[PDB]
């Protein structure tokens, strides 16, 4: 199969503002999913898309997830992941971190 | 293969301190090289070691790339590689990142 890029790095923006986060594919069984994870130990967990105010979206080439009226309670790093056809393994992308901060 | 984990993920040092990158891995079809990112538009470009002040080593199961008295050239991303054994596939850490100050 296919290989995943996500972009940014890094994020930082201001309490109640919005994101948006990008992974690129070609849906070599597509469909992807996103991972969060607040601890550094601990590993990435599902991550629950929140009523009107997260939203998986996702194209044929680009799946990027939007979040808005960011909340500090949001820090931490996120991760899209896709699962292969063929290999039917798991494919990880490098994740976002995400700080959110000031007036 | 084995999942390739590249430590730490973003470093800030005064010019001129050396600093290390760890790049965890097995080792089968090992044998890891290192490319570099200065800007995040620009693709993984081959790394080129310059005058004892940049060395790579490696043994069984850690890679770590070495580089003595940091510059603001420096700054950017650096990721590993290792081929697999039996896929023939090229695994690829998630990059540890880099950025020089100025003091």
């Amino acid at each position: 199969c296919s290989r995943i890029w996500q972009s940014p790095r890094f994020i930082a923006r201001k309490r109640g503002f919005t994101v948006k986060m990008h992974c690129y594919m070609n849906s070599a069984s597509g469909n992807v999913s996103w991972l969060w994870k607040q601890e550094m130990d601990e590993n990435p967990q599902q991550l629950k898309l929140e009523k009107g105010r997260m939203e998986e979206s996702q194209n044929e080439s680009l799946a990027t997830l939007t979040i808005q009226g960011i909340r500090f309670e949001d820090n931490g790093i996120y991760f899209c992941q896709q699962k292969c056809n063929n290999t039917s393994e798991v494919y990880q992308g490098c994740g976002t971190e995400l700080r959110v901060m000031g007036f």
